[PDB]
Parts: structure tokens; sequence; C-alpha cells
């Protein structure tokens, strides 16, 4: 079995997807944000606006097969990234509010743009996935990626302890 989208179709492997929350009142989908003194958006954030689809988002599974497996990891990039980011894929970088979810100025190893893992989410006539981060095992995916609102209101996804992100996979018309 692999990851269905919002409509009960197969995710395809390397398609753009809107990645939406189960319930539409916890916001909208995923974007870009300038936080720190990043020179551009470099900072990727959910949208605080229940009815802003987000940014398409390419998911790249580590198979090259048509659809992806259900325990496969996964690349996630944006398919209209933002100038300054030198590659278009999410990433895991350290920081205060812990490891949080970047694009990245310089180019990335495959071992830091790979990191991602789609988990199934029980009880829902449509398939909800919490997100993983695996990491370096000199692979472990134990960590759920979740939302950390900072003082500027922006909700940053980082890798937290409750409240972990629960999505729907949205076709994005290409
Ligand atoms: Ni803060």
């Amino acid at each position: 079995d692999d990851l269905v989208d919002a409509e009960g179709n197969l995710v395809e492997n390397g398609g753009t997807y809107y990645l939406l929350p189960h319930i539409w009142a916890h916001g909208g989908g995923i974007e870009t944000a300038k936080t720190g003194n990043e020179p551009c958006p470099l900072t990727v954030v959910r949208s605080p606006n229940e009815v802003s689809k987000g940014e398409p988002i390419r998911i790249s599974s580590q198979f090259l097969s048509l659809f992806i497996p259900r325990g496969s990891l996964v690349a996630l990039g944006f398919a209209n990234p933002p100038s300054c980011a030198a590659s278009p894929w999410f990433t895991v970088v350290d920081s205060p509010q812990g490891p949080a979810v970047k694009l990245s100025q310089q180019k990335l190893p495959e071992k830091d743009a790979l990191v991602f893992k789609f988990e199934k989410v029980s009880h829902s006539n449509i398939h909800v996935y919490k997100l993983l981060y695996c990491q370096h095992d000199e692979v472990k995916c134990d960590q759920y990626i979740g939302i950390h609102r900072d003082r500027n209101g922006n909700r940053r996804l980082v890798v937290t302890e409750e409240n972990p992100l629960e999505l729907v996979l949205l076709k994005a018309k290409s």
C-alpha cells in the first residue's frame, strides 16, 4: 500500500501537492517566510489563512517507482522556491526552537535533502499523515514535525513533542 492523496488517488511519485491540514480550522498550506536575518524567505511555515492552499510541494520518494510506498522516505521541495535558495528542497537544521525546517542557500547533500517520512493516521475516511523527521544513525524516523508560532506570528515547522502535523495531500494543478 502507498500514500494516498486527499481524493483517494495514489500520490504520484515526484508530483505536486498542497500539504493542507486534517482540520481546515488549523490553518492553510505550507509556504515560506523570512525570519531571523534571512536575506530572503528561508523558513518553512504554515499559512495563517484558512483559505490558502499554500505552495505546491513536490514529493520525491527514495524509490524511482511510479508510486510512493507507505514507509518510504521522501524529499519535499517547493515547486516555485525563492531565488536565493540553492535548491528547492526542505531541509532540517538545528536551532533554539529545536530542529527547524528550512530552505538552504547553498547546495544540500542527499543525506540532508531526503529526511522526511509520512505516517498514516488510523481512523479517517480520508488519508491523513503525520510528518516524521529521520536523522543520521551513523536511519531513524521517530521525530514529528509540528508547529511553533514565534513571537512574530510565524507558525514555523519545527520538530515538537505535542500536537504533531496531520496532513492531507491535495494534488496541485501542474
Ligand atoms: Ni521566538
